[PDB]
């Protein structure tokens, strides 16, 4: 005979030995299933819950990403400031000359060397810095920079050139974040054995978390990392609720019990 099963831990649901036709009411803390490339929390799918007592996986971390962020911020700090090592009288005069000031060219070269370390990285960007720096090649520039012979030194750009350089830092760092974002996503998709995978027949979302303003990949590359990290922050160990009748049930090789639920 069919029964109603109420369970709040993985153990309780295992002890209940569910069958097809049973009615489950399930509330616990678990993880939303993550899909490799419709659904609000893309790439997570919270119509499917991975429920088991293996400790949750760690949030994404990358030092490449923070190197990329350092570079983009040093450039933004200098192209669009709002307070600038330099004397105020000098500051106003440069603005009146129709020009833009980098007051720490040395930091930008170091940050670029930091991220684009491998000899064939970001050649457009290194060439732009070389021309700004009045050297012959990138490698002299990096040493003078790393030496400390460029700290606080002042470079001036026509505004069209400064726009182009900001976009150049932008387009060159994007592939770094895109890779690391991708790498992090795959590291989030490592499934423990045992436990359950609870899926909603009608594709019902099964968590109560705020829906995201826009999908993760409508974001610009550098902010995709930030959002994926946020999405994982609230969806890898979230309270969930799932109730309905069991319409299918199967224990895979790994010992995970897949359960499909149709609500009432």
């Amino acid at each position: 005979s069919a029964q109603t099963i109420e369970a709040t831990t993985v153990s309780q649901l295992e002890k209940a030995h569910v069958r097809i036709g049973d009615t489950l009411r399930l509330t616990g803390t678990g993880m939303c299933n993550i899909r490799t490339p419709d659904s609000p929390f893309l790439p997570f799918d919270c119509s499917q819950i991975v429920w088991n007592d293996a400790p949750p996986l760690p949030l994404p971390e990358s030092d490449i990403v923070s190197k990329a962020t350092a570079l983009m911020q040093s450039v933004q700090r200098q192209l669009h400031p709002e307070t600038s090592r330099v004397s105020p009288a000098l500051r106003s005069a440069i603005q009146k000359s129709g020009m833009v000031l980098l007051d720490d060219f040395g930091d930008i070269v170091q940050k670029t060397n930091d991220l684009c370390s491998a000899k064939d990285d970001c050649l457009r960007l290194k060439n732009a810095l070389v021309n700004l720096g009045n050297t012959r090649n990138w490698e002299t520039l990096t040493k003078r920079a790393t030496a400390g012979k460029l700290d606080g030194v002042n470079v001036l750009l026509r505004p069209v050139s400064a726009e182009s350089l900001e976009n150049l830092v932008t387009t060159s760092t994007a592939p770094f974040v895109i890779r690391e974002t991708s790498r992090a996503a795959q590291a989030l998709n490592s499934p423990a054995p045992g436990g359950f995978l609870i899926a909603s027949d009608e594709g019902s979302v099964l968590v109560n978390q705020p829906w995201p303003a826009v999908s993760l990949y409508d974001y610009p590359a550098h902010e995709q990392w930030g959002e994926l990290r946020r999405l994982a922050g609230m969806l890898m160990h979230t309270p969930f609720h799932a109730e309905g009748i069991v319409t299918n049930l199967f224990t895979d090789a790994n010992g995970t019990q897949h359960i499909n639920l149709h609500r009432i």
